[PDB]
Formats: structure tokens, sequence, C-alpha cells
């Protein structure tokens, strides 16, 4: 099982987004806007003691993956696939796409690295739909029995929606 350190702190990254256009000549899989946001860590750590503890990156909305697979996951919004994951600032040490699960070192003390977080937002079929994409934590990265306290979250908020406009 795994401890926090005291004072422990998830960090959340809110993911502001202009508008989004989707036009009729983007074929299935366009990368429509790719989004990066700065990955700010503050100096909380964990340290796990069994082998089998895992670091998990999952996507809470838990929206199936889209028709065209490779880690691109349906949205509200028809046709927009999203996909998600992290890298260094000299874009090396990818995290893998969410989700993902790692096997943790026991005695490890494990910190959240800077970095960007990259959002892109894909085309995922002939036709698209427009609108807000649905607010909320679209991804968590936390260790095991401490769910409750992630290392780094991101976030659509209603305040500041993502649109989507198909033409």
């Amino acid at each position: 099982n795994c401890t926090l350190s005291k004072g422990f702190t998830t960090v959340d990254i809110p993911m502001t987004i202009g508008t989004i256009v989707v036009r009729p000549t983007d074929p299935i899989g366009t990368v429509l806007q790719k989004n990066t946001f700065t990955i700010s860590p503050n100096n909380s750590t964990a340290t796990c003691n069994r082998a089998s503890d895992q670091i998990t990156a999952a996507l809470p909305l838990n929206y199936p993956v889209s028709s065209i697979g490779n880690n691109v996951y349906a949205t509200n919004i028809p046709g927009i696939g999203i996909r998600l994951y992290r890298e260094a600032f000299d874009s090396t040490d990818f995290s893998g796409y969410y989700p993902y699960k790692r096997s943790l070192t026991p005695n490890t003390t494990y910190t959240l690295s800077p970095g960007y977080f990259v959002m892109e937002v894909i085309k995922t079929a002939a036709t698209t739909g427009s609108g807000a994409l649905v607010a909320g934590r679209y991804s968590t990265y936390y260790v095991t029995g401490q769910q409750n306290r992630p290392f780094l979250t991101t976030t659509v908020l209603s305040s500041s929606p993502i649109l989507i406009a198909s033409s």
C-alpha cells in the first residue's frame, strides 16, 4: 500500500481550449487541435511498500474507446474523440496514452514530474457534431489506495467550455 507525504496536494490543470473548427474535408483521424499545458509540480511524494502497488493514469468520464482505437476516446460530441498524455519539456519521457497502469518499486519515493500535459481533439467519424465537451474531470493520476488524493488531475470547467464547431 502507498503512503503520501505530509501536506500532499493534488495538482489540477484546467483545460481551456478555444473553439475547434471541424471541416468536412478533415479526414477521419485528423488531429483537429493539440494543446499543451504546463505541469507544475509541488513537493508531493508517494512511497509504496508492495511490488503490486501501481500508479494509475485514468479517464474518469469513462467514455468508450472511439471507432479508430489508438487511445482516442469518445466524447459527448459524435465524431469527436480525445487523446491524453504527458511528456517532458524536451518532449521525451512520453507517459504513454491514458489510460494505463505502471508497477511501482517498493520503497522508492515518487514525485510528479514536470513537463507538458497534452490534449488532442481528434476526428473519429465522417460526420461530426457541434457543441461543448461535457465538463468535469477528464484525467486523474494516482497511486494505489490514494485515488481520493491524486498527483494530477485535468479538468474541463463549465465556465470555460471547449466548443466544437462543425461546418
